[PDB]
């Protein structure tokens, strides 16, 4: 099934400013999104915000703005905090959009039509922070912003109050059985694997129906109304889960701004979602309630659910970081420093060791090394003689590598992906140590031909699948290799040689990674 490959990230609450957090969610889908495009696929990433509910009312009620303006401007934040990162982001959806409200109005309708929503009532708890209803053996005892004594979550340690409302229910038990189908025909649908296995146990349990509105009085009017009744408003996270599916129905112009909403998501080929990017700390609603919606609409299921180890809801300002050590620098550091958890360093130490050990001495020594005039003499890609057994070892580990790299962006586990290429980076570094070629440009000419081609072949390769992580890096690095540009994206040029022997070099001015103290 050719479609376009589509990818998202979670869109955020707007009741703070941007930081590493959002950052991190939107990198992820970013260089998920990049992989794709230098693959050859077509692609639509999607980030946004999320600007209705009653935590956005009350911090534009903090502020003393109308929420009108608050979110706006908030918005506004995040979309140049977005573009300061440097992403390549198809849309920013924003839930303030008409077009929007439109796709939540005939899902709720379609839902309704179904017979899968009915009037009932909440009484339990509530954490107004996380928009998120709570059994009571997911609370216990702590202190609120001031230190008097009260109720919070479990999960997040946030405020949580009684509620007692009628409301539209969705009947979410109704779904256990199927979405327990959907996890165990498709065991790659939740990334990582243990939080696919936290996920089926949850289910497995049982499901309570889920209150899908609210009285409006409840959310400061700050909210879609409900089709039919205007006494009461949807749900925050139904309206904020159906963005993708918005998203996925929007024709965008060049300048990114939406043009038109299309009837039917085929007519564009994005829905459903290939990978939703996330934080941990949303999982049950992009895991259970999503599904079980679309379930309940006839709408098909998305294929991959990531949740990263960081939470999407001592400073670190990304922009500083950035300026300070460069903004590939900080992506690739963010990208590598962790896999699917918390447990990791973020200090400016470990920063400037991987910094100056992988980016300065593995990558950036290498590329200066096979481009210098010192050792490529005549400034060009030389033609190989023969080929010895270390120099096929080396070879094989280069044509090994797409397919290995290629699966590591799939699960996606973009750490592994990173490393891989690293262990190929550092084999090249030690191939070219023994062959010492400085030496070869007086003894043995002919063999420095052989040994100079791999080693400008290996580091096209490498840089090629670490484009997505350092995007404007590898165009610098293809540039002083002389890469034509045909030659930076595709899958046919993954594979060893496709950049013929007597290519030029492009000229030379000049650091690639500076070192720091
Ligand atoms: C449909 S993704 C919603 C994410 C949510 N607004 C958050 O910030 O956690």
């Amino acid at each position: 099934v050719e479609k376009v490959f589509f990818v998202t990230s979670p869109i955020y609450y707007v009741n703070a400013a941007p930081h590493i957090g959002h950052v991190y969610s939107t990198l992820i889908t970013d260089v998920i999104g990049r992989y794709h495009r230098v693959k050859g696929e077509r692609v639509f990433a999607l980030t946004g915000t999320d600007e209705h509910g009653q935590k956005v009312a009350e911090a534009a009620k903090q502020k003393q703005v109308s929420p009108y303006d608050f979110t706006t401007a908030v918005a506004g934040e995040f979309k140049k905090c977005f573009e300061q990162m440097d992403y390549s982001i198809d849309y920013f959806i924003r839930t303030t959009n008409e077009q929007h409200k439109a796709v939540v109005k005939e899902l709720w309708t379609k839902l309704e039509q179904k017979g899968d929503i009915y009037l009932g009532r909440y009484e339990g708890w509530y954490s107004i922070s996380d928009e998120s209803f709570l059994t009571p053996q997911n609370i216990t005892d702590g202190v609120d912003k001031d230190g008097n004594p009260c109720k919070v979550s479990l999960e997040s340690g946030h405020v949580v109050t009684w509620v007692s409302e009628e409301n539209y229910m969705f009947r979410l038990s109704a779904f256990r059985e199927r979405l327990l189908e959907w996890y165990h025909a498709n065991p790659g649908c939740i990334v990582p694997e243990f939080r696919r296995r936290e996920v089926i146990r949850a289910v497995e349990k049982g499901l309570p129906d889920l209150s899908v509105s609210r009285a409006r009085a409840t959310l400061h009017n700050w909210a879609i109304p409900v089709p039919g009744n205007p006494d009461h408003c949807v749900y925050v996270w139904l309206d904020a889960l159906t963005n993708y599916l918005t998203g996925s129905r929007l024709r965008v112009d060049e300048s990114g701004k939406e043009v038109s909403l299309v009837d039917d998501f085929n007519e564009l080929e994005r829905f459903p979602a290939d990978v939703h990017v996330i934080g941990k700390d949303i999982l049950k609603f992009h895991a259970i309630y999503w599904p079980a919606f679309l379930l309940s609409a006839g709408l098909p299921l998305p294929k991959k659910i990531v949740a990263h180890g960081w939470w999407t809801k001592n400073v670190f300002d990304p922009v500083e970081k950035a300026e300070e050590f460069g903004y590939d620098a900080l992506k690739y550091f963010l990208l590598r420093e962790s896999g699917f958890s918390d447990d990791g360093d973020y200090s400016d130490k470990n920063m400037i060791a991987r910094l100056n050990g992988e980016l300065a001495d593995t990558l950036g020594n290498l590329v200066m090394r096979c481009t210098s005039a010192k050792i490529n003499v005549n400034g060009e890609w030389p033609s190989p003689a023969a080929y010895t057994e270390e120099d096929e070892s080396l070879i094989q580990l280069i044509k090994d590598l797409p397919g290995t790299a290629d699966h590591y962006y799939l699960i996606p586990d973009i750490q592994k992906a990173i490393i891989a290429v690293f262990d190929v980076l550092r084999a090249i570094n030690a191939y070219v140590t023994d062959m010492a070629p400085w030496k070869l440009v007086k003894t043995d000419p002919e063999r420095l031909r052989t040994v100079l081609y791999i080693t400008l072949e290996g580091v096209r390769v490498t840089t090629l699948l670490l484009s997505p992580i350092l995007p404007r890096k590898s165009v610098v690095i293809f540039d002083m290799l002389g890469v034509p540009e045909v030659h930076r994206k595709g899958i046919e040029n993954f594979e060893f040689g496709a950049v013929p022997p007597g290519t030029r070099l492009g000229p030379a001015v000049e650091v690639l990674f500076s070192k720091r103290s």
